[PDB]
């Protein structure tokens, strides 16, 4: 039912994390379609210059990418990237947490600690250092848009995803602690639980699931462009359902 | 809440309480013991422990154990390790009341501290992850274990300036989602108490200029600790509860 304008994002500066792969790769691609400047976030380089080189090929201006290890990063290794993003650009008008680590899919009694561990630094730890690193490009907007990423299991925990869905509560309330600091001020910020979509990760997560039965990406941008634009500039501290109809679990 | 078991609820139920050396927990721990328990304390701290389990064995005569386990510094094998000298003792655990947690500082997201928020995320979040794991063959061995996380109003609605406390309660109520989900099936129940605005020392570090004589004790909210661990509780699982459900949430006025 949402059908911006092409020219949506004309002159607004966005940062995309997990911009190498799913439903990262499709939102800097289709936030370039809709006239943003895109800033590229991921650890594979090879990766992310492939989606650098579609974006130039279509919008013939080659946008920028950083490689950051949200698992591995310091403290200090966040603020770098910040520094190299204020050398290039004045502002950051918006910034998505797409990034995210699935863990093992099992039983809390067999969870490995260490990888539950790992989930819980790149979806949240180095996601709240990163955010802090990039607030003020983003306090340099007329009107910031901050966008994390949840999913079905951010609001109802499930059996078997252990670290994952625990991460996920964690990030709506990360969220909702940002927007209320922010409630008043340039700033909005909200999530986004994109529901059961064609990636990888949910292949992983769903083995035996039927690709073909889930939205793409690209089906589900017109709520990751509403966020990003003037149109939702009066909504925060929101988790916004990409697919609000749709079945929680497994696609039947 | 006006809970009034008969004071035999607890005769042979083995329970396992941490940060039992003070506030909430050092509560609980007494409140079990005068119940009829058989309390397991944990504690990163082994004066104010052997304090309590002397407090305990002064009016019960018998003296419960304790356990030192730092929730900040512990590996997953120190986890098993603790489980392990536990399981040589007592042959099951009938209870686990997840107590220990760490506030970090309050204050702005701009301003957070990153190791302190890593250190709030690894006591309430990893650390007692780690621990429920190591306990679980244990609570599996009981008849009808009763496990028991601690959220907080913030881990419902995240508000300014609770930062990585808030986040870790939202952490929390998820971990027990997760495991109530995976044993409903099961012998164990597991849900979260938010014991509310409480007189300790969290919360005057949390609310500075709060007047603490305007909130109840630990003392007073003992009831619903009680109904959780006790046979009437039995059929519910994967819930969260409020021990003051009157009381709007934020600084006593
Ligand atoms: N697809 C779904 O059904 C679904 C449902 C609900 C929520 N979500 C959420 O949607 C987001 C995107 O996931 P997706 O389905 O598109 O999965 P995906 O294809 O695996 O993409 C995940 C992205 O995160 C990046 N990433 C992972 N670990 C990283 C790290 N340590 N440092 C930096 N970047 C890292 C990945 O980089 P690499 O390319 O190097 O792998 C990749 O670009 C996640 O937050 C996920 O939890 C997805
Ligand atoms: N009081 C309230 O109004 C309130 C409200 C909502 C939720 N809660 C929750 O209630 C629970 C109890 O809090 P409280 O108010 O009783 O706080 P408290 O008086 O500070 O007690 C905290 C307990 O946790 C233990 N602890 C802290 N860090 C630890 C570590 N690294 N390793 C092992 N144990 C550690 C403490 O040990 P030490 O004795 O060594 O310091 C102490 O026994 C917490 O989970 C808290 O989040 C409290
Ligand atoms: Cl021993």
């Amino acid at each position: 039912h949402y059908q911006p304008k092409q020219d949506l994002l004309q002159n607004r500066i966005i940062l995309v994390t997990g911009a190498s792969d799913g439903i990262g790769r499709e939102a800097a691609l289709t936030y370039a379609r809709y006239g943003a400047t895109v800033i590229l976030l991921g650890r594979n380089e090879e990766k992310l210059r492939r989606v650098a080189q579609h974006i130039a090929d279509e919008q013939h201006v080659q946008p920028q990418w950083f490689t950051l290890d949200l698992l591995t990063c310091t403290a200090e290794e966040c603020r770098q990237v910040a520094d190299r993003i204020a050398a290039h650009y004045p502002r950051l008008d918006g910034v998505l947490h797409n990034a995210g680590l699935l863990g093992e899919i099992g039983p809390m009694s067999e969870q490995d600690p260490q990888i539950w561990q790992d989930v819980m630094q790149v979806n949240v730890n180095a996601t709240f250092m990163l955010t802090q690193a990039l607030l003020p490009l983003l306090l340099k907007s007329d009107a910031g848009s901050l966008v994390f990423t949840s999913s079905s299991v951010g609001r109802q925990g499930r059996a078997n995803w252990g670290a994952y869905a625990t991460s996920k509560f964690a990030t709506e309330g990360m969220m909702q602690v940002l927007a209320d600091e922010y409630q008043n001020r340039s700033l909005r910020v909200n999530c986004i639980n994109p529901g059961g979509t064609r990636t990888s990760m949910r292949a992983s997560a769903f083995p035996t699931e039927d690709p073909q039965k889930l939205k793409t990406p690209a089906d589900i941008m017109p709520l990751y462009l509403w966020l990003m634009g003037d149109d939702s500039r009066r909504k925060t501290g929101m988790t916004f359902d990409a697919q609000p109809g749709r079945k929680p679990g497994i696609a039947q």
